[PDB]
C-alpha cells in the first residue's frame, strides 16, 4: 500500500519471478481465466456493485448485486458456478480442451472455505497471487482502468442505467480487448522482477 | 507448539487452515493438469549435536532422484540470505553434473534466510518455487520423511566431538537408497489430498 514493505516486495518479486519461469516451461496464459469487482457509482443505495469473469478468449460471465450489496463467500460460490457453466458452453467446440486456471485476489471472500471447496470440486487450480498487487491482477490494470476512463463524467439515476452503461462498455470492446490484456502480464511480471517486487507505474 | 522440529500454532486460525486447503488444492490440481513431481528439488535445515556451541548446522538438498548436496556450517556461525544464495550455487552445479528438466524449488519461504540475494539467485538460475502456505511442515518432505527417518537413526546416540556427529549425518543420508527419497516426494499428492479432507487442518 502507502509502501510495500520488504517482505511483501520479496513476496511480489518471488510470485513474479515463478509465473514467468512457469509460463516459459509450460505456457498457461490461454488457460486464464481471470476476475474482480467493481462498485459502479449512479453519480461519478447510490452504488451497485459488479463481478466480471473472463479469459483471453472473451468475456465469460458478469453479474450485478442488488443496491448497495457486498459479496459474500457463499455468493462468489455462487458466481463461480455460474462462470463455470457459462465457459463450458464456450469450450463447446474446441478440438483440444485442458482445465482453466483462476487468478484473482486475496480479497477476504475471495480466500474463504465455501469458495475454496467449489474452487476444488469444480478443478480450478488458482494462480500465486502477491499481496497489495493490482497491477498483476489484468481485471485491474486493464479491464477496470478502461471502465474507469469510459465512466468518468457519466451520471445514472438508475441501477438500470448504470448496468445499461457497463452493457455498453462490454458491447463497446474490440474482440481482442481481453486477449491483449492477459498477454501483458509477462511484461509485467519480468518489470515486477526488474524493480526487486517494488511497484512499477 | 512444536511439530515435526518447527514451531507451529497450538491451533491454526480459520486463515492458516484457509491457506493450506488453497494450496494443497491447487497442487494436486496442477499435477494432474501436468505432472511435476519429478521437477521437485527440496531442502531444509537441521541442528546437529554434539559433546551430547554443542551444534552445527547442516543444509541438505535432494530430488526424487535422490541427494544432490548438503553441507555444514561453521559452529558459532548463524545462515545468511548471502550464504544462502552461494549454497544453491553449489547445489546447482551438482544438480546440473547429476542431470547428465527444469527444477521446481519446495522449500519453507518464511525462513529469514531467504531474503532477496536468494531470491536474485533463484531467479538468475531459472528456479520456479511452489507455493507453500506458513507452518505447514508436514508438507514439506525433508521435514516429514528425511528428517523423520534421521532422528529415528539419531535417537540415543551421543557425540562428543563435532566430528562424530558430521559423520553420523553423513552414515544415514548416504547410506541411503535413491529410492528412499523418491518415496518421500511421491507421498505429496496423498498428503495435499489429507489436507483438503481435513478441510486444511493438520492431519497427524
Ligand atoms: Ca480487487
Amino acid at each position: 500500500p502507502h509502501e510495500l514493505t520488504e517482505n511483501q516486495k520479496n513476496r511480489r518479486f518471488e510470485v513474479s519471478s515463478s509465473l514467468i519461469l512457469r509460463n516459459h516451461n509450460e505456457p498457461f496464459l490461454d488457460r486464464i481465466v481471470t476476475c474482480d469487482e467493481k462498485w459502479i457509482l449512479y453519480d461519478n443505495p447510490k452504488k451497485v456493485m459488479v463481478t466480471i469473469w473472463w479469459s483471453a478468449a472473451g468475456l465469460i460471465h458478469y453479474s450485478f448485486l442488488n443496491p448497495g450489496e457486498t459479496i459474500t463467500s457463499e455468493k462468489y460460490a455462487q458466481e463461480i458456478d455460474e462462470m463455470n457453466q457459462k465457459l463450458q458452453r464456450l469450450q463447446l467446440a474446441l478440438v483440444r480442451r485442458k482445465r482453466p486456471i483462476l487468478l484473482h485476489d486475496n480479497a477476504r471472500p475471495h480466500v474463504a472455505q465455501p469458495t475454496l471447496q467449489k474452487l476444488n470440486e469444480l478443478g480450478y487450480e488458482v494462480l500465486p497471487h502477491p499481496p497489495y498487487s493490482p497491477d498483476l491482477l489484468p481485471t485491474n490494470y486493464h479491464v477496470f482502468k478502461h471502465l474507469n476512463n469510459f465512466l468518468q463524467g457519466k451520471r445514472f439515476h438508475n441501477q438500470q442505467d448504470a448496468e445499461n452503461a457497463f452493457q455498453e462498455f462490454v458491447e463497446s470492446q474490440s474482440t481482442d480487448f481481453y486477449w491483449t490484456g492477459i498477454n501483458q502480464l509477462i511484461s509485467r511480471w519480468q518489470k515486477c522482477v526488474d524493480c526487486n517486487g517494488s511497484y512499477f507505474d
